[PDB]
C-alpha cells in the first residue's frame, strides 16, 4: 500500500458515484435553516471567493483549496508511475479516476479565475471584499428567486434591522422603521398596524397588565381540573365516605385518561380502582393499612395518594416542550411580548414554507395576517391560549383552516400536515433561538427536488449554476457542461460530507 | 424449510455468543437512573415473580414467560425431528443449540420454583405479593450494597416520603419527619439544620422576599458584564474617542473569550479588532462607512455594533440548558425553593456518584454538606449565583475543590471531570424531573464493570447472583454454576435487547 495525499474531504467539494466533481457555492451556514442573516449573510461567499479569518484561524478560498488539491493529485499521479512497477496494470483504475478528477478540478480553477478577471465588470463579486455590508451577488439572488425548495422569510421584531439581505422573501410582514434609519440610531419608529404590532400590543399592552402563562404539567392540570369541582372544606368522611371516595376515583380517572389519550391512546384502559396487584383502592386501605390520609385530609391529599398507589411513574414523563412555553409564568415586559410575537410569526412563516414547498399555495401568508381583522384576532387568540395554558400551534392552524381559501389553499391542512409543520418549526426555531437578529431566515428543504443543496453544514447552490448566470452564458462549460443536470439526477439534495468514491480506492487496497 | 417459533426476545432473557442463557433480575425501571423510587421501588420484582397489571395490560411473570418459551422450543424441536426422514442430518447443529437452551430454561424454571417453595420461610419473596409497600428482598439489597457500579442517593425534599426503599445510599442528608410519621398525615415536622433546610431557607426566606433569577444568554451576559463598568452617560466621543473605543474593544473581547473558553478552548484566539476580511474596527468604519452608531450612541449600541461586525453567529449557539435555569424569573414560593434545593442536592449526589464509581472517594458528601458552615455557605453562594445569572454547577465544583481533602479526594476535580458530572447530572435529572417523589434515586453506570446491568430498559442484576445469595449457597447451580462469571467476561454491562444468536443459527442453514 502506497501513501496517497488526495484528501477524502475539501470544503465545497463533492464527488458523486460516477466520479463527477461538483463544487458547491455556499449561500449561508447551516443545514436546513441558515444561522447567518442580515449583516452576516455574505460571510460564506466572502470566504469562498477571498478567504477570511474566523476566531483566529485562516480560512482559505476555494481557488486556494483547489490548487492545493491539484498538487496533491499530481503527487499521487507521479507516485503511480513508480508504484506502477510493483503493479504494471493493477493500479490502472485509480489512475484513470485521479486524472479524471484532476482535469475537472483544473477546469473549475479556470472558471473561478475567469469569473473574477473577465466577468465581474459590475463588481458584484468584488464588493464582497470591499463593501461595508455586502450583498449577495446577483446570480445567487437569481438562484434563490427561482428556487423550488428554499425560501427566505422576513419577520417583524420591534427593534428591526434594516440590513436584510434576502430580497425575495416568501413570507413578509410590515415592519417598523429601523433605528438604523433614524438620526440617533437608538430606537425604531413604530407602526401601529400589522401582525407584529398586534401581537406585541395584545400580549403586553400599554397598560402594562401582564399576560399570565398558565402552563401546567399533566399531573397538575388533571389535579387542578378535578379540584375545580370540590371546595376546600370538602372531606372524605361521614356515612357516605365510601361513596364520596368512589366519585373522587371515577372523576380523577376520567380526567386523567382524557388528557392522556390526546398523546397515546393505549391509556384508554388505565384504571385507578386497583393497584397493580389488584388491591381495591378504598377508604380502609388508604387510611388503615397504608396510613396515608384520614377523614380530615384535604381532597388534594387523597388525589396524591390515589395516584401514588395506582399510576406508573412512566405516565408522568413529559412531552418535549413547544418553543412557545419556555418556563416563564407571565408575559410581563415589552421584551417578553416581542419574543412571543416573533415565535408566533416564525410559526406562520413555517406553515407558509410548508405550503410553498409542497405546492399548495404561492401566497405570502403575512399579507393576509397583517390585515385587520386577522392581525388583531390571531393575537387575541394566542393571548387567551397562554392564559389557558393551551397548545399554541393548533390555534394558528385552526385560524389558517378557517381561511384556507383566502390563503391560496385548496383544502384545510390535515392533522398530519400540521404535525409536520410543528416539527419543522420546533427544530428550526431551536437552532435559531439565540440569533442576535430575528428579521429574516433562509430555510431550505434538501429532501426535495430543487436548485439548493445541503453540504458540509452549508446551504449551497451549484457553482456552475451560479457561474452560468453571472457569466450570462457567454463562457461554455466544455467537459463540465452536463454536471449540473447530473447532480439533479441524484437521489437526494442532501450531500454526504465526505467523498466515499475517493476512499473506495484505498478500501480495495 | 421450517418456520421456527422460538422468539428472538423474552423479558429478562439474554443469550450470549456461547449459547448461555442469562436471566436478568430487574431492580427498577430505567437505563442509567431508575424511574421507580419509594413506594414504587418494588414494582419490577413484583412483576418478575408474580406478574402485575400496568395501565390496564397484564405483565406476566418470568416463570410464565419461561414456560411459554419452553413450549416454543419444544415445537421447534418436534419440527426438526419430523424433518429427519426428509433431510437426514442437515439440522444437527441447531437441534443441539435448541436443546441446550431448553435445558437451561428448564433449570431456571426449577430455581424460581425452589426459591418460592423451599427457600422463602421468612416470606422475603412472598411479601412482594402480600405486603402493602413491599421491600426489596434481602439478596437484592446485598447485591446493591456490594455494587461497584450503581448507587442509591437519598435527598431531603421538604415534604419527605418515609417509604424509601434503598437502604444503603451512597449520598445521604438529614431529613424532616415525614408527614406519614405524624398523626394527621398532613405536614412534615421540619428540622432547622442541614443542607436541605439551609437551601430552602436561603432561597426563599421567612421574609418572603423573592430571590431574582437573572439568567441571560451568553451574549447578554457578556454585554451586561462589560456594561457593569460603564455609566449611562459614557460616550465614544471627544479627543480620545479612538482610545476609548480600543478600551471598549479590549474589555469586550476579554470578557467574551473568558466566557467562551469554559466550553471550548479554540476561542482563546478570538479577536474583535478586525472583521473577518481584515477591516480595522475603528470609529470611522462604524460611524461613517457602516453608519450604525454615532458620537452620542450609548455604549450598549457600540457593543451590539462591534459584535455584529466581528463575531460568527456560530458562537452564539447555546450549550444545552442547565436544569438550574428553567425559564423562571424568580424564586418566589416555598415550592420554588424546594424544587431548586432538590436540584442542588441532586447535583452534589451526582458528583458523589462520579467520585465513587471512578474510585476517587468513598465519602458520603452529604455528611460534609449538612455540617455548618458548609450548609449555609453553599446555600448563600447558590443564591448569589442565581442573582447574578451565573452557572451553578461550577459554584458547587469550586466549593468541592476548596475542600477536596475533607471530602476524601486526593486532588481537585479537573475541568473534564466537571463536565462529565454536569452531563450525567443533566441527563439524569431530566429523566426524573416529573417524579412524584424526589427522596431517593438509584443510579447505575452500565459502562463500568460491576454486578449491575442494563437490559430492556431495566436496571438489573444477575438472577443467579440473587439466587445464590437468597438461598445462602445451600442450593448449588449445577450446569448454571459458571454463568455468572461468563456474563462478567462480556464487553459491556449494557446488554442487547434482542438475542441475535437465536436469529443467526438460521443463517448457517
Ligand atoms: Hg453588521
Ligand atoms: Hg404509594
Ligand atoms: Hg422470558
Amino acid at each position: 500500500v502506497i501513501k496517497f495525499k488526495e484528501p477524502e474531504r475539501c470544503d465545497y467539494l463533492y464527488v458523486d458515484e460516477n466520479n463527477k466533481v461538483h463544487i458547491l457555492l455556499p449561500i449561508v451556514g447551516g443545514d436546513e435553516i441558515g444561522l447567518d442573516n442580515t449583516c452576516q449573510t455574505a460571510v460564506e461567499l466572502i470566504t469562498f471567493f477571498y478567504g477570511s479569518a474566523h476566531s483566529g484561524v485562516t480560512k482559505y478560498s476555494a481557488e486556494h483549496q483547489l490548487s492545493e488539491y491539484k498538487r496533491q493529485l499530481e503527487e499521487d499521479i507521479k507516485a503511480i508511475n513508480s508504484q506502477k512497477k510493483i503493479s504494471p496494470h493493477a493500479y490502472d483504475d485509480l489512475l484513470k479516476e485521479k486524472i479524471e478528477r484532476l482535469q475537472q478540478i483544473e477546469k473549475y480553477i479556470e472558471l473561478i479565475q475567469v469569473l473574477k478577471k473577465q466577468y465581474d465588470e459590475q463588481n458584484d463579486i468584488r464588493q464582497l471584499r470591499t463593501g461595508g455590508i455586502p450583498q449577495l451577488p446577483s446570480g445567487v439572488k437569481e438562484i434563490i428567486k427561482s428556487s423550488e425548495n428554499a425560501f427566505a422569510v422576513r419577520l417583524s421584531p420591534y427593534d428591526n434591522d434594516k440590513f436584510t439581505r434576502f430580497d425575495d422573501p416568501l413570507f413578509n410582514v410590515k415592519r417598523n422603521i429601523s433605528k438604523y434609519d433614524t438620526p440617533s440610531r437608538q430606537a425604531p419608529i413604530p407602526i401601529y398596524e400589522g401582525l407584529g404590532y398586534r401581537l406585541r400590543s395584545t400580549l403586553f399592552p400599554e397598560d402594562k397588565t401582564p399576560t399570565p402563562i398558565n402552563k401546567k404539567s399533566l399531573r397538575d392540570k388533571v389535579k387542578s381540573t378535578v379540584l375545580s369541582h370540590y371546595k376546600d372544606e370538602d372531606r372524605i368522611d361521614g356515612e357516605k365516605k365510601d361513596e364520596k371516595l368512589n366519585e373522587l376515583i371515577t372523576n380523577l380517572q376520567n380526567e386523567l385518561v382524557k388528557e392522556l389519550v390526546k398523546s397515546d391512546p393505549q391509556y384508554s384502559k388505565l384504571s385507578l380502582s386497583k393497584d397493580p396487584r389488584g388491591k381495591e383502592i378504598n377508604y380502609d386501605y388508604l387510611v388503615n393499612s397504608l396510613m396515608l390520609v384520614d377523614n380530615d385530609s384535604e381532597i388534594g391529599d387523597w388525589i396524591d395518594t390515589i395516584l401514588d398507589a395506582t399510576v406508573d411513574s412512566t405516565v408522568w414523563v413529559a412531552q418535549a416542550s413547544s418553543p412557545f412555553y419556555d418556563g416563564a409564568k407571565e408575559i410581563s415586559s415589552d421584551r417578553d411580548a416581542d419574543k412571543i410575537s416573533i415565535r408566533v410569526q416564525y410559526l406562520l412563516a413555517e406553515a407558509n414554507i410548508y405550503c410553498k414547498t409542497n405546492k399548495l399555495s404561492d401566497a405570502n401568508f403575512g399579507e393576509f395576517f397583517d390585515k385587520e381583522p386577522h392581525a388583531t384576532e390571531i393575537a387575541k387568540r394566542v393571548k387567551e391560549g397562554f392564559t389557558q395554558g393551551a397548545d399554541i400551534e393548533p390555534i394558528i392552524y385552526d385560524y389558517i383552516n378557517s381561511n384556507h381559501a383566502e390563503l391560496g389553499l385548496k383544502s384545510p391542512l390535515t392533522g398530519k400536515q400540521q404535525q409536520e409543520i410543528t416539527d419543522k418549526f420546533t427544530k428550526h426555531y431551536n437552532t435559531i433561538k439565540e440569533s442576535p437578529h430575528f428579521d429574516e431566515f433562509f430555510v431550505a428543504d434538501p429532501d426535495k427536488k430543487g436548485n439548493i443543496f445541503s453540504h458540509q453544514g452549508r446551504i449551497s447552490c451549484h457553482f456552475l449554476d451560479f457561474f452560468t448566470r453571472q457569466t450570462k452564458g457567454k463562457h461554455p462549460l466544455g467537459d463540465l457542461a452536463s454536471h449540473q443536470e447530473a447532480l439533479q439526477e441524484g437521489t437526494s439534495n442532501r450531500l454526504h460530507h465526505k467523498n466515499e468514491v475517493v476512499a473506495q480506492g484505498y478500501e480495495k487496497l
